[PDB]
């Protein structure tokens, strides 16, 4: 025996202290570097190497780096791999330049996730290019093809865009991309498709708004009139339709009888509610507003209340339709909380903002939801008795409340578009 450790120090074949050079250590079958004073590096990099705990160069092993916040992997050299991909324990991965795993980003035409490997049989949906796209069987975006995922058709673009709400030769994407197999109502016309997604047969139909023998009325997409000549539409109106330019235009263009404005959600105000109220009211524009909840309980829902009075006297509000609570499933953007799923805290909620409302003299309050919800958690009758103003973007709205009586509205649509108003637009009917 001849070369040893001794402390930090190595000492050679020879009777010297290794130093600012690196040694193989026969009895660990292990690389070590020692350093210019003649320790060796550990916790450590040198160069294109990793020295673990003890000394120990890295090699054919992942390693997490705290102070770079990243992990590598150390090749079968000890090398850490850069700007290239690796198979390691049957997944591939990507290193960027100076050796960062690639994870939760693309590399050309492959997605990496979280955990840095390459995604496979995966929808992505890319906010930074803000569509989806799927990562098919061997790793690269579906491109300019069709694709068969979780049992359904679905057409992908030049590169890589999920087709959605467009044809597609004789085929039809809906709007969750999925290839059309049934029925389809768009373009004032009934679009007929075989269960394998071809076209069959197009239907023009008599639907939406309809002025016919002197007078206007709303017939829904099964050609049904919905209410009589004095059917009202109704708009609701918030921050995410952008400012409006001019009011009296988008009123008299669209021949719309009033709006819900929103006031904002539990905790913030709507960003557009101050100029919306001013012009409306400048206008005598009839309108209503409606409250976005967040609530988890009656605390909240008495907090909603309070935050809906106090808005309404700051903006001197005049009211022509009633106040809405907007209730939905809500979830936090973080989705660190989620509206309750049992219909016993709903009923305490609801009534809790009505209560308060009522107590402070508001007496035209009421509730606005989706018929899916109204159906199931919120099928209750003390919250159905408050709910007046219903959402269903379908055919009919086919749905009885035998717990309220007297004018409603039903929000057919959230994608139809106004002169005077960017982008699409939430209409109700109200009968
Ligand atoms: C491997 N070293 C000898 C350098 C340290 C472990 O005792
Ligand atoms: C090159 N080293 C000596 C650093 C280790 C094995 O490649
Ligand atoms: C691996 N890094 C390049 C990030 C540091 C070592 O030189
Ligand atoms: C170590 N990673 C998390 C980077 C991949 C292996 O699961
Ligand atoms: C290594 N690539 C990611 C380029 C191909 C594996 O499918
Ligand atoms: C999927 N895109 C082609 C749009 C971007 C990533 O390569
Ligand atoms: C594209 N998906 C099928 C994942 C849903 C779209 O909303
Ligand atoms: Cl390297
Ligand atoms: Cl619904």
């Amino acid at each position: 025996a001849a070369a040893y450790w001794d402390g930090d120090y190595y000492v050679k074949d020879d009777g010297s202290k290794a130093q600012s050079e690196w040694i193989f250590d026969n009895y660990y079958k292990a690389w070590f570097y020692i350093n210019s004073d003649g320790r060796y590096s550990q916790n450590e990099w040198h160069g294109n190497y990793y020295l673990k705990s003890g000394g120990y160069m890295a090699q054919n092993e992942w390693i997490y780096d705290s102070n770079y916040k990243s992990w590598f992997y150390l090749k079968s050299d000890g090398a850490y791999a850069h700007q290239e991909w690796q198979l390691i324990g049957n997944k591939w991965y990507y290193f960027k330049k100076w050796g960062y795993m690639a994870k939760s980003q693309w590399q050309g035409s492959y997605f990496l996730n979280g955990q840095g490997a390459m995604i496979q049989n995966e929808w992505l949906y890319d906010p930074a290019y803000s569509a989806y796209f799927y990562l098919k069987s061997d790793g690269t975006y579906a491109n300019q093809e069709w694709q068969k995922v979780g049992g359904k058709w679905y057409y992908f673009k030049k590169w890589g865009y999920m087709a959605r709400n467009e044809w597609q030769g004789n085929y039809y994407l809906t709007g969750s991309g999925a290839m059309a197999t049934d029925e389809v109502i768009m373009d004032g016309a009934r679009y007929i498709f075989a269960a394998s997604g071809e076209l069959k047969e197009k239907k023009d139909l008599n639907v939406g708004w309809v002025h016919r023998d002197g007078k206007r009325y709303f017939f829904n997409n099964r050609e049904e009139q919905v209410g009589t000549e004095h059917a009202k539409k109704i708009i609701d109106i918030s921050e995410h339709n952008g400012r409006i330019n001019d009011w009296k235009k988008v009123i008299d263009e669209n021949e719309v009888d009033g709006v819900i404005v929103r006031l904002g959600y539990s905790g913030k105000e709507d960003k557009e509610l101050a100029h919306n109220i001013k012009e409306l009211n400048r206008l005598g524009i009839p309108y209503g507003v409606y409250l976005y909840t967040y609530a988890e309980n009656e605390t909240d829902a008495e907090n909603d209340a309070k935050q809906t009075i106090e808005l309404i006297k700051k903006y001197n509000m005049n009211l022509s339709y009633p106040i809405y609570y907007d209730v939905e499933n809500w979830e936090y953007v973080n989705k660190s909380k989620r509206a309750p799923s049992d219909t016993d805290t709903w009923v305490k909620i609801i009534n809790k903002y009505m209560d308060t409302m009522k107590q402070a003299g508001y007496q035209n309050v009421y509730v606005y939801s989706y018929r899916s919800l109204l159906q199931t958690r919120l099928k209750h009758p003390d919250i159905l008795k408050h709910v007046n103003w219903v959402a269903a973007y379908t055919n009919a709205l086919e749905w009885e409340n035998p717990y309220y009586s007297g004018e409603k509205g039903w929000q057919y649509t959230s994608s139809e578009y106004m002169k005077g108003i960017q982008g699409r637009v939430d209409v109700s009917v109200w009968y």
